[PDB]
């Protein structure tokens, strides 16, 4: 359970998926892939890309 930020605003695109602006602070669960992590974002549950946050 990590604390990120978001480097990047991320726009989702699918249910799927978090959408987070740029400095959002997000709570990482699990990495679930090298590119993706299970994690919640304005009390939703979903997907995190990697390459948009920082542990």
């Amino acid at each position: 359970p990590e604390f990120a930020i978001a480097k990047f605003d991320y726009v989702g695109r699918s249910a799927r998926e978090l959408s987070f602006k740029k400095g959002a602070s997000l709570l990482l669960y699990h990495r679930a892939s090298e590119d993706w992590w299970e994690g919640r974002h304005n009390g939703i549950d979903g997907l995190v890309p990697h390459q948009y946050i920082v542990v």
